[PDB]
């Protein structure tokens, strides 16, 4: 069970890396059309959910 | 162990929020070029996988 | 506990499917502007993190 939870955690940490890579790409795509001022709130939500996850990951470890 | 599974669940729920935010952004980006008729199947898969996850999250709780 | 870890795993597997769908869409969006030569490294990271996750998923099962 313990080892199993360890694996699940690593899976989640790796997926978070994937998530951040897609976020970075999306921003690049957005930046193409012009300024990202209209994505301020979107950015705020992404940042906030990312913080929650970092907290949870740190807590799980 | 119990508390640990609780954390893993919250991590997964937060990541799902991130996932849906990237999906929403992607759709906005697509909508820029024009109609999203060509993404009907893509949308169907996204919706279906999202349902599975909602079911699993509800079940885990 | 055991059944709970099983659910968490399925949740993670479903989210990975979602992740790969967003990656595929992002690539399509990128391909619109032209060649994706500038995304070689981005692609390498996505592929590498996806491999880690596949390994972890296989190991968890």
């Amino acid at each position: 069970i313990v080892q199993q939870q360890n694996n699940l955690l690593r899976a989640i940490e790796a997926q978070q890396h994937l998530l951040q890579l897609t976020v970075w790409a999306i921003k690049q795509l957005q930046a193409r059309s012009g300024g990202r001022g209209g994505w301020m709130e979107w950015d705020r939500e992404i940042n906030n959910y990312t913080s929650l996850i970092h907290s949870l990951i740190e807590e799980s470890q």
